[PDB]
Formats: C-alpha cells, sequence, structure tokens
C-alpha cells in the first residue's frame, strides 16, 4: 500500500521499491507532527527523531 497520512492532513502513496512508511517527527519541539516518507527497514528510533514506522494502511 501507501501512506494515507504524513503529517496532520497530508497523505501519499509509495511506489513498489519500498516496504513500509514512517512518520519522521521530533522530540524537542512543540508539535509531534513533522513528516513521513516510505521505508525499506524499521530498525529503531533515535532520541532526536520519532521514527513511527508502520506497515498498516498508512504505510504498506
Amino acid at each position: 500500500r501507501k501512506c494515507n497520512k504524513l503529517v496532520p492532513l497530508f497523505y501519499k502513496t509509495c511506489p513498489a521499491g519500498k516496504n513500509l512508511c514512517y512518520k519522521m517527527f521530533m522530540v524537542s519541539n512543540l508539535t509531534v507532527p513533522v513528516k513521513r516518507g516510505c521505508i525499506d527497514v524499521c530498525p529503531k528510533n533515535s532520541a532526536l527523531v520519532k521514527y513511527v514506522c508502520c506497515n498498516t494502511d498508512r504505510c504498506n
């Protein structure tokens, strides 16, 4: 599939060279929403950016 979410109101598709989608967010900030893209592997997440990878409807 694709990522019917990125940010609050953004939605996208992926092509067929990627597996999941993750929203890249941040921890120092005032929000929680920031972005998303696709992914090939979800390892871990840093203490700088919120990798909320997922493989559901909003991912693949």
